[PDB]
């Protein structure tokens, strides 16, 4: 859904930074306080180069992992904008000189922080907020009647920099997608298909009874995000450490039981593709997850996958905004707002239309549409007959 | 080496807009007053799809061609920025702001104002020449007065003796100076319209790959190769003289453009511009289309090049060094496909007998195209932004060597 705050945040990013902007939108006003400059964010191990997991809050600042312990310098105000009925926003940034000074004056906390040890075990990546886009004044944005007030100084969007911590700490201002925080090539549709097909090949191999229970239990964990979140951490820690994993409760536990041995250690060939599939589902929105949990039959899933496959295949180059025409004749019912394939595509940030062209590609929509494609491909690959 | 201060302007654009392909950099502080919002700019008829002519100032505003005559609404201030990379014991920061004319302002102006019915004399002159008309829709200007110093890299004893104040120049930029701008092509006919989403195939007045670029230049060269050796040599030596005087080349271009779009007798010009015009014209005063069109293309390609690039070509007009420089540019362009991605190009062995360095003429010609050069493997760094000037440099070298 437009979520009111979610809709105003996307339009503000587009006006301030431009279409291919490197600004990440803030999910909610409650969480805004944790995305301030210098805040630390974690991300689960990146299983794919086409989709990335959402950033989570560590509720710690860069000073909390460095020595000597001291407050960070005040972020500089780069600029102000009148985004339009006029909302005033401003950019607070941590300069490169501030990072270089901090790297010279501060070193990693030598007896090692406990939170970093937890992230290292799960194979998570660590990031630091380098820039924020926040409101200057209080605005009363109105939405049914639901006036959402946004107070002054609210983080609407943010820029991150991956930090690499080992013997010394380093900040990646110019991002490198191949880098990992803790140390243990054309991006086209063809490479994306090969990556998902490699993961799908590992599935199918499993017995039809095993594939069906993993499939039905995925539909149950799609109802409970924290259940899926906990299962992901158990798999990530088991893959990065190789130790016995603690049994879980609910459908998360049932899926974990399928992927694990009599000793407690995960089977890497079974756990890795499931970790990829759960990571692709984590990228999707609540609405998208509840739709996939209903349409888990391989009949509708195959048609939805073919529509997403066509959208992605026709949107190359993925860096330009392009219009795509869809073969809606594939679907059993008419192409409208109530269609499940319309809702799955609209939740990816794609602007849809009733007819020719039906989809409007946005470069920003690559991360969720790759996750939706990989999710549909693997979920149909589980429910298929041998 | 910047184009006077172009590297500092490009750094400000990169920080403010994210990429270079959105805002056009202003050439000089003297001309800045003419690139303000609502100002009208003309661009000569586009002879090629790979290179585009520079925008010239009409020194008129949108209100000067519309009725009722009334001042334009004040442009809105979209935002302010504090840029610190202004060099290309403490750091240097400059405050800039963006002034924009909103789409609603343009739509309101289109509803309230119509074209000046007995027709503006300046529009008639641009129409006769086949020029395109544009309007400045957004500007990036300074908020405060900034003093930027320029440091000149050594320079030879002959270039210093030409002038003869030291290497460090104190340049003072006043508050409200236009550093960069965004344009919108306006289409004027029975009604006027503003193209906010640009269309490269559109003309104001209604009357791909390296292989396509090579074919376009080769077609132009085929026409020039049919001329007499004495006429080709006089056209070549006189091009080297008009390369010293930009306004002489600018006037000759307008005479050829108006003669091609109207087909009437052209008034004789003075200096080397006049000598070239005499070669392309009849006993009656009308241009020979087969002769004037390829020369118009060649002059348009030279107009895209910088002053430094033009002074280098005016010295190296012999077909000996010209052929080697053309081959280097041909290789850079051929290896940079696709042009949209930044790619590194490795230049082949024995570049010019002597050595590949900052003082090499081929290095300066390529660096003035926005290409970041390096002493060795890879020597060139392609930037998508460098397509317009490198196409013009290729076409210029190809046709100048084709002269003789
Ligand atoms: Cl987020
Ligand atoms: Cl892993
Ligand atoms: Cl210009
Ligand atoms: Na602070
Ligand atoms: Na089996
Ligand atoms: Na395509």
């Amino acid at each position: 859904m437009p979520s009111a705050f979610e809709k105003v945040v996307k339009n503000v990013i587009k006006e301030v930074s431009g279409s291919r902007g490197d600004l990440i939108p803030v999910d909610s006003l409650r969480n805004s306080t944790s995305f301030r400059p210098y805040c630390l964010l974690n991300r689960k191990f990146s299983s794919s180069r086409f989709w990335k997991p959402r950033y989570s809050c560590v509720n710690l600042s860069i000073k909390d992992i460095l020595e000597p312990s001291a407050p960070e310098p005040e972020p500089e105000c780069f600029g102000s904008f009148k985004v339009s009925a006029s909302m005033n926003v401003c950019i607070l940034r941590v300069t490169q000189k501030t990072w270089e000074t901090m790297q010279h004056e501060r070193h990693l906390q030598q007896p090692e922080n406990k939170i970093l040890q937890q992230l290292r075990s799960r194979g998570d990546d660590l990031f630091v907020v380098t820039e924020v886009l926040q409101t200057k004044e209080e605005v009363q944005i109105t939405e049914r009647k639901k006036m959402v007030t946004i107070p002054a100084g609210s983080i609407l969007a943010f820029r991150v920099a991956q930090l690499l911590i080992g013997s010394k700490w380093d900040i990646l201002l110019v991002s490198d997608e191949k880098q990992r925080t803790f140390e243990p090539e054309a991006a086209d549709f063809q490479g994306l298909y090969a990556e998902v097909k490699a993961c799908s090949s590992e599935l199918e191999s499993l017995e039809m009874e095993l594939r069906q229970q993993i499939l039905v239990n995925i539909g149950k964990i799609l109802q409970d995000q924290p259940s899926m979140e906990a299962l992901e951490a158990s798999l990530g820690q088991g893959l990065c450490s190789g130790g016995q994993v603690e049994p879980l409760d609910g459908p998360a536990g049932c899926i974990l039981e399928c992927l694990v041995l009599d000793s407690g250690e995960l089977v890497p060939e079974l756990a890795a593709p499931i970790f990829y599939l759960l990571g692709a589902l984590a990228v999707l929105s609540e609405t998208q997850q509840q739709l996939l949990a209903k349409a888990l039959e391989t009949t509708v899933l195959s048609k939805q996958l073919e529509l997403v496959k066509h959208v992605l295949e026709q949107s190359t180059p993925w860096q330009e905004q392009s219009s795509v025409s869809l073969p809606t004749v594939l679907l059993g019912d008419c192409w409208d707002e109530k269609n499940p394939t319309w809702v799955l595509l609209e939740e990816c940030g794609l602007r849809l239309q009733v007819e020719s062209p039906q989809v409007h590609w946005e470069p920003t929509s690559l991360i969720p549409t790759s996750a939706l494609y990989a999710s549909l491909f693997l979920l149909s690959s589980l429910g298929q007959k041998p």
